[PDB]
């Protein structure tokens, strides 16, 4: 549970109004001032409204800004007042379909690092507005190999990243890396870097983020191979998640029963077999599952069953 | 050079009140009269507010509807009031980039049939507000196959359409069908579709409507393939276009600048080589050329060049 200061007392705070009470309700939080250029009242909502200079008046865990455009600029004034990044929530995260503060903050404190074949991860994060504590960003890795560098971790993230292709724009041609070196090779299809330098370098740098005591691993099985289900299902890994198209007996298997249904019903559909697409497509995914819950390892977090 | 009626008067009408004047200078239209449900005056811009029971005293090719959100209704009334469907339009796609009246028109009187190896045509008609006439929509074939058919197109339209793989949507997989048996034999894979019933359908009903009195046939080569760029580049079709990542001294190779720029600078780009999302993406492809003019199959319809 958590004090906080609010800075920003507009729309999007009292646009955010009933979350905060319900926040609160729930014992996550309680307002200790608010913090605001202008001064409209000496109390809003019960609480005093103070400036940036009387901040160092109050103790506090957070300070949530709730001013969409701004915020940046704020969160300067925040950091040009000696107040660690640390402490600086962007409030209109608030706005997240399953919300809750604890959950919330629990990631934020114990660093989720996701790992992920595809671009999930780094959508995810952005969605929550964490930062990239992983190297999985930007690039895809086939389930073949996939499953094989998740049952041998540390070994792969020794390796030094190797070209195996050099991607050229003027015949669509991505930039191909490599780790491993006999017939258990690994190979990443970087897909958003221009040259394979440049992808060494993000991948060698973010790399040292990994928080190995908050680990969350996903997975997307396309087709029908309950081979890698089950031994995806196996790894050790406390916290991982598995998407299919079909129900699966395996615990760690997802299955989103609103997928097939847009699969042949929804109209201004794109596909009807892109569960990539809907899985890394926030309006489908929280309509299916509670991220939050899920993220924080918790039971239950699929919205939507049988 | 054609005479109509307008049917609105409002936000849209004063909104378009310029594009008109333009589209007038270049002598494409005229304005005879102004249909109104309300009686704000009785004159507008020197032209006369008559009703919709008067019309009938005016002759004029087409009636142009500046009324986004109840366009429809007005259409029914207006068909209701025994008025061709042909002769109907909606002044909202005057608001798409280098617009003509002429053109716009012309693709309308001779009704233009795209052929494509994707979505393409399928998003550019409904771009445009065009119906689908042609059974090329949510549906690819690859280079190989499609540039076969080309080459042998009535063969292929007078073939049966069989299932080459009923479609299941627990493993992802799309129905399929094809044309042509043996070595002559071409592969349909649908996307939007989620049974091959549907697909073929789709396609029975639809391919009754190619006019080959203006065929336009577009293809995307995105690999490194110059013997096939050039097979395409001696297609008979007099109205054809190439979407290729670099520029080639073949005239039916459309080569966009701005494509390569996203490539290696845009910041929230997706893919680092993604043509076929650029192309298909109507907000780049407007910049990147004009639609019209090329759809018209007129020559210099590439905006931006190197």
């Amino acid at each position: 549970m958590y004090k906080c200061l609010i800075w920003g007392v507009n729309d999007e705070y009292t646009l955010a109004y009933d979350k905060l009470l319900f926040e609160i309700s729930k014992g996550n939080l309680s307002i200790e001032a608010l913090i605001s250029k202008d001064k409209y009242a000496k109390y809003i909502d019960g609480k005093e409204v103070i400036d940036k200079t009387e901040i160092s008046n109050y103790e506090f865990d957070y300070i949530i800004i709730f001013n969409k455009e701004r915020y940046s600029d704020i969160k300067n004034e925040a950091l040009e007042l000696g107040i660690p990044e640390r402490k600086i929530l962007n409030g209109k995260f608030f706005f997240i379909s399953n919300f809750d503060f604890k959950r919330y903050c629990k990631l934020i404190e114990n660093p989720i690092t996701i790992i992920s074949d595809d671009c999930w991860g780094g959508l995810v994060s952005s969605y929550l507005g964490f930062k990239f504590n992983s190297p999985f960003i930007n690039f895809y890795i086939h389930n073949d190999d996939y499953i094989k560098f998740l049952e041998n971790m540390d070994y792969y993230l020794e390796q030094e990243l190797k070209v195996e292709q050099e991607g050229n724009v003027y015949s669509c041609t991505m930039p191909k890396g490599s780790l491993g070196t006999g017939d258990n090779k690994i190979i990443l299809n970087f897909n958003h870097q221009a040259s394979f330098a440049e992808a060494k370098n993000d991948w060698d740098e973010r790399k040292t983020r990994i928080n190995k005591k908050n680990l969350f691993v996903k997975m997307l099985i396309k087709d029908d191979n309950e081979k890698l289900v089950k031994r995806f299902d196996n790894l050790p890994y406390k916290n991982k998640v598995c998407f299919h198209p079909k129900p699966m007996k395996y615990k760690s298997v997802a299955f989103f029963p609103r997928y097939i249904w847009r699969c042949i019903n929804y109209a201004a559909r794109t596909s009807n077999s892109n569960l990539e697409q809907y899985t890394m497509d926030m309006s489908w995914l929280e309509k299916s599952c509670d991220i939050l819950k899920m993220l924080c390892g918790e039971e239950d977090f699929i919205r939507e069953k049988x």
